[PDB]
């Protein structure tokens, strides 16, 4: 026999350039959260950045 | 025919005291949440009361 059979099991966003949020809500491991939110007023936080 | 039933249908926690901690997390309408939170330190807040 001879035969070929497809593949198509990735990742269900494999085709685009993604950009998330990702404030940086989530439990990490020694830093690098690599989250986008930051104290650019330098008021050392309280409140939503 | 004559005959009795029984109804038991209260809330689950009938039969208790219930205290609940109800730091107050939750849509109110024109205040009332009956929170327990307080800013007893006068900070204003910024921060888990």
């Amino acid at each position: 026999s001879w035969g070929q059979t497809g593949n198509q099991e990735i990742s269900n966003l494999a085709r685009y350039t993604i950009y998330a949020p990702n404030y940086g809500t989530t439990d990490s491991f020694g830093g690098q959260s690599y989250g986008t939110a930051y104290d650019i007023t330098g008021s050392n936080g309280g409140g939503v950045l």
